[PDB]
């Protein structure tokens, strides 16, 4: 789980995602851990976006999080 979340951090942070390496990550790690890694990455991303919303109070990084999830 630690290695999988470390790997999926790169995919989550970057808008451009390569299907080859993403399928490679899916294949490498178990379904339980793949789902867990996606959930942890999404939770952390939403929390950072919400903290930035609370601090700056301008624009919407949550829109970026939604766009990444849509991609």
């Amino acid at each position: 789980l630690a290695e999988s979340v470390t790997e999926v951090e790169i995919f989550g942070k970057a808008t451009s995602i390569d299907p080859n390496t993403y399928i490679t990550w899916i294949d490498k790690y178990q379904a339980q851990l793949v789902v867990l890694s996606a959930q942890i990455a999404w939770s952390e991303n939403v929390e950072t976006a919400l903290s930035s919303m609370g601090g700056g109070g301008d624009a919407a990084p949550l829109h970026s999080v939604l766009s990444n999830v849509e991609v």
